[PDB]
DNA sequence: CCAGAACAGTTTGTTCTG
DNA sequence: CCAGAACAAACTGTTCTG
C-alpha cells in the first residue's frame, strides 16, 4: 500500500532511530540532535508539521521526532 | 546609526520596494510575491519573523512584508 | 540610491557504502 | 535493511550592474 513517515507524512524508507521515517526526517534528527542548534519555535510549539513545510520549524519537527520515540544510537 | 530591516530586525540595506528592510527581505519579497507558491502557515499566521527564524514561515514574512508598505514596482524615477 | 541580475553560501534531502 | 557518509538539488542571502 505505501509506509508513511509518522513524522511528516511522506513516504517512509525504513525504520530509522526506532521510528517508520522518510529519509529526511532521518537526516534531520541526527543533524538536530547533533549539533546543539537550540531551536525554538517562532510559533506556539503548534506547528504542523507536513510533506511540504516540514523544514518550516525544525522546534517542532524535533519535538515530534522525540514524541515519536526516536533515539540516538549508531548501529545496533 | 544602524538601520533595522522593519520585517525581521536584522541590519537594513535601503529602503526596497517602499519600506526600510535588508537585503534577505527584500528579494525573499519579489521571489514570494512572483513565485507560483501561496505559503500556508503552518502555527497561526502569527509567526515570529526575526534575523534567525525569517526563513521559518515565509507566509508570515510575507504577510509582515505586505503589511508593512511593502508593494511590487518596476524602478521608477523621481 | 535601489531594482533586478548574477553570483555564492547555506540548508535540506537522496544516493552511495559498509 | 539501516547508519552514516558522500553527493546533490533546492533555497536563502550577498555582491554586482544599470
Ligand atoms: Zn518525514
Ligand atoms: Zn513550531
Ligand atoms: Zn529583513
Ligand atoms: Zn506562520
Amino acid at each position: 500500500p505505501q509506509k508513511i513517515c509518522l513524522i511528516c507524512g511522506d513516504e517512509a524508507s525504513g525504520c530509522h532511530y526506532g521510528v517508520l521515517t522518510c529519509g529526511s526526517c532521518k537526516v534531520f534528527f541526527k543533524r538536530a540532535m547533533e549539533g546543539q542548534h537550540n531551536y525554538l519555535c517562532a510559533g506556539r510549539n503548534d506547528c504542523i508539521v507536513d510533506k511540504i513545510r516540514r523544514k518550516n520549524c525544525p522546534a517542532c519537527r524535533l519535538r515530534k521526532c522525540c514524541q515519536a520515540g526516536m533515539v540516538l544510537g549508531g548501529r545496533k
